[PDB]
């Protein structure tokens, strides 16, 4: 509250750590659904289903650019793609088994890293 202040925790390297977080995301394996947006004019359905798209490569431009207030608007953005992938893709598919892998691969770097 006003003039009572919880201890800092030291946020200082949090941009350099989701940065490395993110390369090894892009070089998984698995990460070939989720490198580029997906194409609204060529997947039907997509565009009046996911409200919200999101993609690695729209991930690192908003990184480099400052538009990450703090590491969980960064993580919201990471799980956005993992949800979206569910939501259109059957779990028994190529897409739907690499959403699962790498969102399991996320979740484990970012306990390690952060927690």
């Amino acid at each position: 509250s006003m003039s009572v202040k919880k201890p800092k925790r030291d946020d200082s390297k949090d941009l350099a750590l989701c940065s490395m977080i993110l390369t090894e995301m892009e070089t998984h394996e698995d990460a070939w659904p989720f490198l580029l947006p997906v194409n609204l004019k060529l997947v039907p359905g997509y565009k009046k289903v996911i409200k919200k798209p999101m993609d690695f490569s729209t991930i690192r431009e908003k990184l480099s650019s400052g538009q990450y207030p703090n590491l969980e608007t960064f993580a919201l953005d990471v799980r956005l793609v993992f949800d979206n992938c569910e939501t259109f893709n059957e779990d028994d598919s190529d897409i739907g088994r690499a959403g699962h892998n790498m969102r399991k691969y996320f979740e484990k770097k970012w306990t390690d890293t952060f927690k």
